[PDB]
Protein backbone atom coordinates (compact mmCIF):
# COMPACT_ATOMS: atom_id res chain seq x y z
CA UNK A 1 0.00 0.00 0.00
CA UNK A 2 1.34 3.67 -0.86
CA UNK A 3 0.54 6.61 0.42
CA UNK A 4 -0.72 9.83 -1.45
CA UNK A 5 2.65 11.64 -0.48
CA UNK A 6 4.65 8.33 -1.04
CA UNK A 7 3.14 8.12 -4.84
CA UNK A 8 3.57 11.88 -5.41
CA UNK A 9 7.30 11.71 -5.17
CA UNK A 10 7.38 8.77 -6.82
CA UNK A 11 6.68 10.32 -9.71
CA UNK A 12 8.29 13.40 -9.53
CA UNK A 13 11.28 11.31 -9.15
CA UNK A 14 10.78 11.09 -12.77
CA UNK A 15 10.00 13.80 -14.26
CA UNK A 16 12.36 16.72 -15.43
CA UNK A 17 12.07 20.37 -14.02
CA UNK A 18 10.38 21.90 -11.47
CA UNK A 19 6.80 23.91 -11.46
CA UNK A 20 5.58 22.00 -14.71
CA UNK A 21 2.15 21.08 -16.20
CA UNK A 22 2.87 17.56 -15.18
CA UNK A 23 4.12 18.41 -11.42
CA UNK A 24 0.77 20.06 -11.07
CA UNK A 25 -0.86 16.77 -12.52
CA UNK A 26 1.00 14.57 -10.13
CA UNK A 27 -0.80 16.38 -7.72
CA UNK A 28 -3.89 16.39 -9.10
CA UNK A 29 -3.71 11.98 -10.20
CA UNK A 30 -2.91 11.40 -6.08
CA UNK A 31 -5.69 13.94 -4.82
CA UNK A 32 -8.16 11.96 -6.49
CA UNK A 33 -6.73 8.41 -6.16
CA UNK A 34 -6.48 8.78 -2.76
CA UNK A 35 -9.88 10.23 -2.36
CA UNK A 36 -11.16 7.55 -4.78
CA UNK A 37 -9.13 5.06 -3.00
CA UNK A 38 -7.16 4.88 -5.95
CA UNK A 39 -3.38 4.78 -5.66
CA UNK A 40 -2.24 0.93 -5.70
CA UNK A 41 -4.03 0.88 -9.28
CA UNK A 42 -2.28 4.04 -10.31
CA UNK A 43 0.82 3.06 -8.89
CA UNK A 44 0.63 -0.26 -10.69
CA UNK A 45 -0.01 1.84 -14.29
CA UNK A 46 2.61 4.28 -13.72
CA UNK A 47 5.26 1.51 -13.40
CA UNK A 48 3.91 -0.35 -16.13
CA UNK A 49 3.92 2.54 -18.20
CA UNK A 50 7.57 2.96 -17.61
CA UNK A 51 8.60 -0.45 -17.68
CA UNK A 52 7.01 -0.47 -21.22
CA UNK A 53 9.49 2.36 -22.29
CA UNK A 54 6.72 4.98 -22.18
CA UNK A 55 8.12 8.60 -20.44
CA UNK A 56 6.92 9.27 -17.30
CA UNK A 57 4.58 12.81 -18.97
CA UNK A 58 3.09 9.66 -21.23
CA UNK A 59 2.61 7.02 -17.65
CA UNK A 60 0.67 9.99 -16.16
CA UNK A 61 -1.32 10.91 -19.21
CA UNK A 62 -2.19 6.91 -19.51
CA UNK A 63 -3.71 6.71 -15.92
CA UNK A 64 -5.74 9.85 -16.76
CA UNK A 65 -7.56 8.21 -19.63
CA UNK A 66 -7.12 4.45 -17.94
CA UNK A 67 -7.72 4.45 -14.33
CA UNK A 68 -11.98 4.60 -13.32
CA UNK A 69 -11.90 7.93 -11.26
CA UNK A 70 -10.69 10.27 -13.91
CA UNK A 71 -13.56 9.18 -15.94
CA UNK A 72 -15.71 12.73 -16.84
CA UNK A 73 -13.53 14.08 -13.63
CA UNK A 74 -13.30 17.93 -13.99
CA UNK A 75 -9.98 19.67 -12.78
CA UNK A 76 -9.94 21.42 -9.80
CA UNK A 77 -9.36 25.30 -9.59
CA UNK A 78 -6.91 26.89 -7.97
CA UNK A 79 -7.40 30.49 -6.08
CA UNK A 80 -4.27 32.66 -6.84
CA UNK A 81 -3.65 36.49 -6.06
CA UNK A 82 -2.51 37.12 -9.53
CA UNK A 83 -0.31 35.09 -12.96
CA UNK A 84 2.73 35.47 -11.47
CA UNK A 85 2.02 33.35 -9.01
CA UNK A 86 1.60 30.61 -11.45
CA UNK A 87 5.02 28.24 -11.97
CA UNK A 88 7.13 30.04 -14.64
CA UNK A 89 7.35 25.95 -16.30
CA UNK A 90 3.24 26.69 -16.63
CA UNK A 91 3.62 29.68 -18.03
CA UNK A 92 3.22 28.48 -21.78
CA UNK A 93 0.83 26.24 -20.70
CA UNK A 94 -2.32 28.53 -20.52
CA UNK A 95 -4.96 28.98 -22.09
CA UNK A 96 -8.83 29.79 -22.38
CA UNK A 97 -11.09 27.52 -20.15
CA UNK A 98 -13.82 26.06 -22.36
CA UNK A 99 -17.15 25.25 -20.92
CA UNK A 100 -17.24 22.12 -19.74
CA UNK A 101 -12.82 20.73 -19.06
CA UNK A 102 -12.17 17.37 -18.40
CA UNK A 103 -8.86 16.29 -17.02
CA UNK A 104 -8.15 13.18 -19.28
CA UNK A 105 -9.05 15.76 -22.59
CA UNK A 106 -5.96 17.66 -20.87
CA UNK A 107 -7.00 20.34 -18.43
CA UNK A 108 -5.03 19.88 -15.10
CA UNK A 109 -6.20 22.92 -13.53
CA UNK A 110 -8.19 25.99 -13.52
CA UNK A 111 -6.14 28.96 -12.08
CA UNK A 112 -8.89 31.65 -10.72
CA UNK A 113 -7.05 35.34 -10.52
CA UNK A 114 -8.53 37.50 -7.90
CA UNK A 115 -9.76 39.72 -9.99
CA UNK A 116 -11.80 37.09 -11.54
CA UNK A 117 -10.18 36.15 -14.96
CA UNK A 118 -9.32 32.24 -15.25
CA UNK A 119 -6.24 30.46 -17.25
CA UNK A 120 -6.69 26.95 -17.97
CA UNK A 121 -3.53 24.98 -17.29
CA UNK A 122 -3.39 22.94 -20.72
CA UNK A 123 -1.78 19.59 -22.13
CA UNK B 1 -27.73 -4.70 -15.81
CA UNK B 2 -30.55 -5.55 -14.30
CA UNK B 3 -31.47 -2.26 -15.84
CA UNK B 4 -31.18 -0.19 -19.20
CA UNK B 5 -30.53 3.57 -19.07
CA UNK B 6 -33.86 3.59 -20.70
CA UNK B 7 -35.89 1.83 -17.48
CA UNK B 8 -34.20 3.76 -15.19
CA UNK B 9 -34.73 6.95 -16.63
CA UNK B 10 -38.52 6.06 -17.03
CA UNK B 11 -38.35 4.99 -13.15
CA UNK B 12 -37.09 8.17 -12.11
CA UNK B 13 -39.35 10.44 -14.16
CA UNK B 14 -42.48 8.24 -12.75
CA UNK B 15 -42.10 10.07 -9.23
CA UNK B 16 -40.49 13.29 -10.66
CA UNK B 17 -43.32 16.35 -11.01
CA UNK B 18 -43.45 18.22 -13.94
CA UNK B 19 -42.22 18.42 -16.73
CA UNK B 20 -39.00 19.54 -18.65
CA UNK B 21 -37.88 20.55 -15.07
CA UNK B 22 -34.16 20.64 -14.34
CA UNK B 23 -34.54 17.49 -12.60
CA UNK B 24 -36.06 15.79 -15.61
CA UNK B 25 -32.58 17.60 -17.31
CA UNK B 26 -30.42 16.05 -14.14
CA UNK B 27 -32.30 11.74 -14.39
CA UNK B 28 -31.15 12.22 -18.38
CA UNK B 29 -27.55 13.17 -17.78
CA UNK B 30 -27.61 10.49 -14.36
CA UNK B 31 -28.41 7.89 -16.91
CA UNK B 32 -26.21 8.49 -19.36
CA UNK B 33 -23.03 8.95 -17.30
CA UNK B 34 -24.54 5.77 -15.43
CA UNK B 35 -24.46 3.39 -18.63
CA UNK B 36 -21.19 5.21 -19.63
CA UNK B 37 -19.86 4.03 -16.34
CA UNK B 38 -21.51 0.44 -15.91
CA UNK B 39 -23.18 2.24 -12.80
CA UNK B 40 -26.89 1.46 -13.24
CA UNK B 41 -27.76 -0.96 -10.77
CA UNK B 42 -25.91 1.09 -7.97
CA UNK B 43 -27.28 3.69 -8.83
CA UNK B 44 -30.94 2.30 -9.26
CA UNK B 45 -30.48 0.93 -6.05
CA UNK B 46 -29.69 4.13 -3.94
CA UNK B 47 -32.53 6.04 -6.00
CA UNK B 48 -34.75 2.75 -4.39
CA UNK B 49 -33.53 3.32 -0.76
CA UNK B 50 -33.79 7.13 -0.46
CA UNK B 51 -37.00 6.94 -1.12
CA UNK B 52 -38.06 4.10 1.31
CA UNK B 53 -36.21 6.26 3.37
CA UNK B 54 -38.58 8.99 2.86
CA UNK B 55 -36.63 11.74 0.77
CA UNK B 56 -38.54 13.29 -1.98
CA UNK B 57 -37.10 12.02 -5.68
CA UNK B 58 -35.45 15.33 -6.01
CA UNK B 59 -33.03 14.88 -3.07
CA UNK B 60 -33.04 11.14 -4.12
CA UNK B 61 -30.81 12.35 -7.50
CA UNK B 62 -28.94 14.84 -5.38
CA UNK B 63 -27.91 12.03 -3.43
CA UNK B 64 -26.60 10.08 -6.37
CA UNK B 65 -24.68 12.55 -7.67
CA UNK B 66 -23.09 13.14 -4.16
CA UNK B 67 -22.33 9.04 -3.56
CA UNK B 68 -22.05 7.13 -6.71
CA UNK B 69 -18.72 8.20 -7.86
CA UNK B 70 -18.97 8.17 -11.43
CA UNK B 71 -20.31 12.21 -10.42
CA UNK B 72 -18.03 13.08 -8.11
CA UNK B 73 -16.02 15.97 -9.68
CA UNK B 74 -17.91 14.90 -12.67
CA UNK B 75 -17.76 17.61 -15.65
CA UNK B 76 -21.80 18.18 -16.65
CA UNK B 77 -22.29 17.32 -20.62
CA UNK B 78 -22.61 20.15 -23.28
CA UNK B 79 -25.71 20.78 -25.09
CA UNK B 80 -25.65 22.41 -27.96
CA UNK B 81 -29.02 24.32 -29.00
CA UNK B 82 -30.02 27.59 -30.95
CA UNK B 83 -31.26 29.55 -28.71
CA UNK B 84 -32.58 30.24 -25.17
CA UNK B 85 -35.97 29.52 -26.07
CA UNK B 86 -34.73 26.09 -26.76
CA UNK B 87 -34.41 25.37 -22.97
CA UNK B 88 -37.52 23.76 -21.67
CA UNK B 89 -39.47 26.50 -19.76
CA UNK B 90 -39.45 24.83 -16.50
CA UNK B 91 -35.47 24.97 -16.84
CA UNK B 92 -35.99 28.89 -17.23
CA UNK B 93 -35.46 29.69 -13.39
CA UNK B 94 -32.61 27.62 -13.21
CA UNK B 95 -29.92 29.02 -15.33
CA UNK B 96 -26.72 30.73 -14.06
CA UNK B 97 -23.23 31.96 -15.74
CA UNK B 98 -21.07 29.11 -16.32
CA UNK B 99 -18.13 28.92 -13.09
CA UNK B 100 -14.65 27.58 -14.12
CA UNK B 101 -14.89 24.13 -14.05
CA UNK B 102 -18.75 23.21 -13.39
CA UNK B 103 -18.77 19.97 -11.29
CA UNK B 104 -21.83 17.74 -11.29
CA UNK B 105 -21.94 17.01 -7.43
CA UNK B 106 -22.14 20.90 -6.46
CA UNK B 107 -25.56 21.24 -9.07
CA UNK B 108 -24.52 21.88 -12.43
CA UNK B 109 -26.36 19.46 -14.06
CA UNK B 110 -25.34 20.85 -17.76
CA UNK B 111 -24.48 23.37 -20.11
CA UNK B 112 -26.27 25.15 -22.85
CA UNK B 113 -24.13 26.38 -25.34
CA UNK B 114 -26.10 28.31 -27.93
CA UNK B 115 -25.20 29.17 -31.17
CA UNK B 116 -23.96 32.18 -30.96
CA UNK B 117 -21.23 30.81 -28.30
CA UNK B 118 -22.97 32.06 -25.42
CA UNK B 119 -23.30 29.75 -22.32
CA UNK B 120 -25.84 28.80 -19.84
CA UNK B 121 -24.91 26.50 -16.55
CA UNK B 122 -28.60 24.99 -15.12
CA UNK B 123 -28.27 24.80 -11.38
CA UNK B 124 -29.48 23.07 -8.82
CA UNK C 1 -29.13 39.04 -14.45
CA UNK C 2 -32.20 37.09 -15.34
CA UNK C 3 -33.95 38.64 -11.89
CA UNK C 4 -33.07 41.95 -10.22
CA UNK C 5 -32.27 41.97 -6.33
CA UNK C 6 -36.03 43.42 -5.55
CA UNK C 7 -38.00 40.63 -7.71
CA UNK C 8 -35.85 38.15 -6.46
CA UNK C 9 -36.68 39.54 -2.32
CA UNK C 10 -40.30 39.59 -3.33
CA UNK C 11 -40.26 35.76 -4.54
CA UNK C 12 -38.32 34.70 -1.11
CA UNK C 13 -40.54 36.94 0.76
CA UNK C 14 -43.56 35.14 -0.90
CA UNK C 15 -42.91 31.96 0.73
CA UNK C 16 -41.58 33.30 3.88
CA UNK C 17 -44.02 33.30 7.68
CA UNK C 18 -44.79 36.22 8.95
CA UNK C 19 -43.39 39.74 8.59
CA UNK C 20 -39.96 41.22 10.17
CA UNK C 21 -38.77 37.67 11.09
CA UNK C 22 -35.31 36.95 11.12
CA UNK C 23 -35.58 35.32 8.08
CA UNK C 24 -36.82 37.99 6.26
CA UNK C 25 -33.94 40.09 7.57
CA UNK C 26 -31.77 37.07 5.77
CA UNK C 27 -33.53 37.38 2.46
CA UNK C 28 -32.19 41.08 2.61
CA UNK C 29 -28.98 40.76 4.03
CA UNK C 30 -28.47 37.88 0.94
CA UNK C 31 -30.21 40.03 -1.89
CA UNK C 32 -27.83 42.72 -1.34
CA UNK C 33 -24.11 40.83 -1.20
CA UNK C 34 -25.92 38.88 -4.18
CA UNK C 35 -26.50 41.94 -6.35
CA UNK C 36 -23.33 43.50 -5.69
CA UNK C 37 -21.68 40.14 -6.35
CA UNK C 38 -23.38 39.33 -9.67
CA UNK C 39 -24.64 35.89 -7.79
CA UNK C 40 -28.41 36.61 -8.22
CA UNK C 41 -29.25 33.61 -10.91
CA UNK C 42 -27.35 31.61 -9.25
CA UNK C 43 -28.90 32.07 -5.53
CA UNK C 44 -32.35 32.60 -7.35
CA UNK C 45 -31.67 28.54 -9.27
CA UNK C 46 -30.40 27.21 -5.39
CA UNK C 47 -33.60 29.33 -3.86
CA UNK C 48 -35.61 27.18 -6.65
CA UNK C 49 -33.92 24.10 -6.60
CA UNK C 50 -34.56 23.69 -2.28
CA UNK C 51 -38.26 24.07 -2.51
CA UNK C 52 -38.78 21.76 -4.99
CA UNK C 53 -36.82 19.45 -2.51
CA UNK C 54 -38.96 19.64 -0.17
CA UNK C 55 -37.08 21.98 1.83
CA UNK C 56 -38.30 24.79 4.36
CA UNK C 57 -37.84 28.17 2.72
CA UNK C 58 -35.97 28.65 6.46
CA UNK C 59 -33.89 25.98 4.83
CA UNK C 60 -33.27 27.50 1.08
CA UNK C 61 -31.84 30.51 2.86
CA UNK C 62 -29.28 29.12 5.44
CA UNK C 63 -28.57 26.90 2.19
CA UNK C 64 -27.52 29.90 0.19
CA UNK C 65 -25.15 31.24 2.87
CA UNK C 66 -24.07 27.16 3.16
CA UNK C 67 -23.30 27.18 -0.91
CA UNK C 68 -22.96 30.68 -2.40
CA UNK C 69 -19.37 31.59 -3.07
CA UNK C 70 -19.81 35.68 -1.42
CA UNK C 71 -21.03 34.30 1.58
CA UNK C 72 -18.00 32.56 2.28
CA UNK C 73 -16.29 34.26 5.30
CA UNK C 74 -18.68 37.08 5.11
CA UNK C 75 -19.27 38.86 8.09
CA UNK C 76 -23.00 40.08 8.81
CA UNK C 77 -23.77 43.86 7.70
CA UNK C 78 -24.13 46.36 10.50
CA UNK C 79 -27.70 48.32 10.37
CA UNK C 80 -27.18 51.39 12.52
CA UNK C 81 -30.57 52.06 14.80
CA UNK C 82 -31.45 53.86 17.15
CA UNK C 83 -33.17 52.31 20.24
CA UNK C 84 -34.51 48.26 20.45
CA UNK C 85 -37.08 49.37 19.24
CA UNK C 86 -36.19 50.00 16.23
CA UNK C 87 -35.29 46.30 15.64
CA UNK C 88 -38.96 44.20 14.00
CA UNK C 89 -40.75 42.73 16.94
CA UNK C 90 -40.37 39.07 15.36
CA UNK C 91 -36.52 39.62 15.76
CA UNK C 92 -36.43 40.72 19.16
CA UNK C 93 -36.54 37.35 20.21
CA UNK C 94 -33.44 36.28 18.33
CA UNK C 95 -30.88 38.72 19.85
CA UNK C 96 -27.65 37.79 21.24
CA UNK C 97 -24.33 38.98 22.69
CA UNK C 98 -22.36 39.35 19.15
CA UNK C 99 -18.95 37.46 19.30
CA UNK C 100 -15.28 38.61 17.92
CA UNK C 101 -15.74 37.51 14.64
CA UNK C 102 -19.25 36.87 13.64
CA UNK C 103 -20.52 35.21 10.38
CA UNK C 104 -23.03 35.18 8.07
CA UNK C 105 -22.98 31.60 7.19
CA UNK C 106 -22.79 30.82 11.13
CA UNK C 107 -26.16 32.34 11.54
CA UNK C 108 -25.18 35.45 12.19
CA UNK C 109 -27.69 37.67 9.89
CA UNK C 110 -26.58 41.42 10.72
CA UNK C 111 -25.76 43.29 13.75
CA UNK C 112 -27.55 45.70 15.18
CA UNK C 113 -25.41 49.48 16.18
CA UNK C 114 -27.50 51.43 18.61
CA UNK C 115 -26.65 54.78 19.04
CA UNK C 116 -25.04 54.78 22.05
CA UNK C 117 -22.61 52.16 20.70
CA UNK C 118 -24.37 48.78 22.03
CA UNK C 119 -24.72 46.04 19.69
CA UNK C 120 -26.95 42.98 19.23
CA UNK C 121 -26.43 40.18 17.10
CA UNK C 122 -29.13 38.78 14.86
CA UNK C 123 -28.66 35.32 15.44
CA UNK C 124 -30.50 32.21 13.99
CA UNK D 1 -27.59 -5.70 28.09
CA UNK D 2 -31.21 -3.98 29.21
CA UNK D 3 -32.25 -6.06 25.77
CA UNK D 4 -31.79 -9.34 23.69
CA UNK D 5 -30.60 -9.62 20.08
CA UNK D 6 -33.95 -10.98 19.33
CA UNK D 7 -35.69 -8.82 20.58
CA UNK D 8 -34.08 -5.65 19.56
CA UNK D 9 -34.54 -7.00 15.84
CA UNK D 10 -38.75 -7.04 16.77
CA UNK D 11 -38.29 -3.79 17.75
CA UNK D 12 -36.74 -2.79 15.13
CA UNK D 13 -38.55 -5.11 12.53
CA UNK D 14 -41.95 -3.72 14.21
CA UNK D 15 -41.59 -0.22 12.52
CA UNK D 16 -40.31 -1.28 9.57
CA UNK D 17 -42.73 -1.80 6.13
CA UNK D 18 -43.15 -4.88 4.22
CA UNK D 19 -41.30 -8.07 4.79
CA UNK D 20 -37.87 -9.36 3.07
CA UNK D 21 -36.35 -5.59 2.63
CA UNK D 22 -32.79 -4.49 2.06
CA UNK D 23 -33.47 -2.69 5.46
CA UNK D 24 -34.62 -5.97 6.94
CA UNK D 25 -31.70 -7.46 6.27
CA UNK D 26 -29.89 -4.51 7.51
CA UNK D 27 -31.68 -5.32 11.11
CA UNK D 28 -30.24 -8.62 11.22
CA UNK D 29 -26.61 -7.41 10.35
CA UNK D 30 -26.51 -4.99 12.89
CA UNK D 31 -28.00 -7.11 15.62
CA UNK D 32 -25.88 -9.74 14.51
CA UNK D 33 -22.72 -7.16 15.20
CA UNK D 34 -24.10 -5.18 18.05
CA UNK D 35 -24.56 -9.06 19.69
CA UNK D 36 -21.05 -10.00 19.09
CA UNK D 37 -19.39 -6.36 20.29
CA UNK D 38 -21.91 -6.01 23.18
CA UNK D 39 -23.43 -2.79 21.50
CA UNK D 40 -27.07 -3.94 22.28
CA UNK D 41 -28.09 -1.02 24.39
CA UNK D 42 -25.64 1.56 22.57
CA UNK D 43 -27.62 0.50 19.39
CA UNK D 44 -31.37 0.21 21.09
CA UNK D 45 -31.27 3.80 22.39
CA UNK D 46 -30.04 5.63 19.35
CA UNK D 47 -32.80 3.71 17.38
CA UNK D 48 -35.52 4.79 19.75
CA UNK D 49 -34.23 8.74 19.86
CA UNK D 50 -34.18 9.01 16.18
CA UNK D 51 -37.53 8.06 15.57
CA UNK D 52 -38.36 10.40 18.51
CA UNK D 53 -36.31 13.36 16.82
CA UNK D 54 -38.47 12.30 13.91
CA UNK D 55 -36.60 10.38 11.72
CA UNK D 56 -37.80 7.29 9.27
CA UNK D 57 -37.10 3.48 10.84
CA UNK D 58 -34.64 3.23 8.01
CA UNK D 59 -33.14 6.86 8.49
CA UNK D 60 -32.78 5.62 12.22
CA UNK D 61 -30.73 2.29 11.06
CA UNK D 62 -28.26 3.92 8.63
CA UNK D 63 -27.20 6.46 11.79
CA UNK D 64 -26.58 3.53 13.79
CA UNK D 65 -24.32 2.12 10.98
CA UNK D 66 -22.55 5.96 10.98
CA UNK D 67 -22.20 6.04 14.93
CA UNK D 68 -21.94 2.99 16.68
CA UNK D 69 -17.92 2.20 16.75
CA UNK D 70 -18.33 -1.38 16.00
CA UNK D 71 -19.84 -0.63 12.33
CA UNK D 72 -16.37 1.08 11.84
CA UNK D 73 -14.33 0.08 8.71
CA UNK D 74 -17.20 -3.05 8.98
CA UNK D 75 -17.72 -5.56 5.95
CA UNK D 76 -20.82 -6.79 4.93
CA UNK D 77 -21.26 -10.40 5.75
CA UNK D 78 -21.32 -12.98 3.33
CA UNK D 79 -24.88 -14.89 2.87
CA UNK D 80 -23.90 -18.14 0.99
CA UNK D 81 -27.30 -18.89 -1.02
CA UNK D 82 -27.90 -21.14 -4.42
CA UNK D 83 -29.21 -19.00 -6.86
CA UNK D 84 -30.59 -15.48 -7.32
CA UNK D 85 -33.93 -16.47 -7.34
CA UNK D 86 -33.15 -17.43 -3.07
CA UNK D 87 -33.13 -13.64 -2.28
CA UNK D 88 -36.28 -12.30 -1.06
CA UNK D 89 -38.23 -10.11 -3.67
CA UNK D 90 -37.92 -6.99 -2.06
CA UNK D 91 -34.65 -7.04 -2.20
CA UNK D 92 -34.39 -7.55 -6.21
CA UNK D 93 -34.05 -3.89 -7.12
CA UNK D 94 -31.35 -3.14 -5.24
CA UNK D 95 -28.28 -5.48 -6.07
CA UNK D 96 -25.08 -4.29 -7.53
CA UNK D 97 -21.83 -5.66 -8.25
CA UNK D 98 -19.84 -5.79 -5.10
CA UNK D 99 -16.42 -3.33 -5.05
CA UNK D 100 -13.27 -4.26 -3.46
CA UNK D 101 -13.25 -3.57 0.17
CA UNK D 102 -17.53 -2.80 0.48
CA UNK D 103 -18.69 -1.04 4.15
CA UNK D 104 -21.19 -1.31 5.73
CA UNK D 105 -21.44 2.33 6.63
CA UNK D 106 -21.31 2.86 2.84
CA UNK D 107 -24.49 1.32 2.23
CA UNK D 108 -23.44 -2.54 1.41
CA UNK D 109 -25.63 -4.06 3.96
CA UNK D 110 -24.82 -7.96 2.88
CA UNK D 111 -22.51 -9.90 -0.01
CA UNK D 112 -24.62 -12.81 -1.36
CA UNK D 113 -22.33 -15.56 -2.77
CA UNK D 114 -24.41 -18.08 -5.13
CA UNK D 115 -23.19 -21.72 -5.58
CA UNK D 116 -21.50 -20.69 -9.08
CA UNK D 117 -19.20 -18.49 -7.38
CA UNK D 118 -21.20 -15.44 -8.63
CA UNK D 119 -21.55 -12.13 -6.02
CA UNK D 120 -24.16 -9.49 -5.24
CA UNK D 121 -24.15 -6.58 -3.36
CA UNK D 122 -27.24 -5.71 -1.38
CA UNK D 123 -27.13 -1.61 -1.63
CA UNK D 124 -28.65 1.05 0.14
CL1 LIG E 1 -28.72 0.62 -21.15
CL1 LIG F 1 -30.19 -3.96 -19.64
CL1 LIG G 1 -42.32 12.42 -17.72
CL1 LIG H 1 -16.62 30.44 -8.71
CL1 LIG I 1 -40.65 44.65 9.32
CL1 LIG J 1 -20.39 30.12 1.27
K1 LIG K 1 12.93 17.46 -11.51
K1 LIG L 1 -43.69 -5.13 7.92
NA1 LIG M 1 -15.73 11.22 -11.00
Amino acid sequence: DISAKDLRNIMYDHLPGFGTAFHQLVQVICKLGKDSNSLDIIHAEFQASLAEGDSPQCALIQITKRVPIFQDAAPPVIHIRSRGDIPRACQKSLAPVPPSPKIDRGWVCVFQLQDGKTLGLKI
